[PDB]
């Protein structure tokens, strides 16, 4: 149970389709759309990062750049908050 999973836990349900979506389009060449077949919500996108990619307690900054995109500060503030 990772302090920045925890946290995803919250910031997730704001996100909602909304984040999804634009998250989603910027995925395709930024993740991977392979690993977005199995994505379905906030934490299951977050989980796979966290998996081996970008994404760890301390270097968040790939995954707060695309909520930068969508322009929501008010999650991306919780994000870049944690630390």
């Amino acid at each position: 149970m990772d302090p920045f999973l925890v946290l995803l836990h919250s910031v997730s349900s704001s996100l909602s389709s909304s984040e999804l979506t634009e998250l989603k389009g910027l995925c395709l060449g930024r993740v991977g759309k392979r690993k977005l077949e199995r994505v379905q919500s906030g934490l299951d996108l977050f989980s796979m990062l966290l998996e081996q990619n970008d994404l760890e307690p301390g270097h968040t900054e790939l995954l707060r750049e695309l909520l930068a995109s969508l322009r929501r500060h008010d999650l991306l503030r919780r994000v870049d908050d944690f630390e």
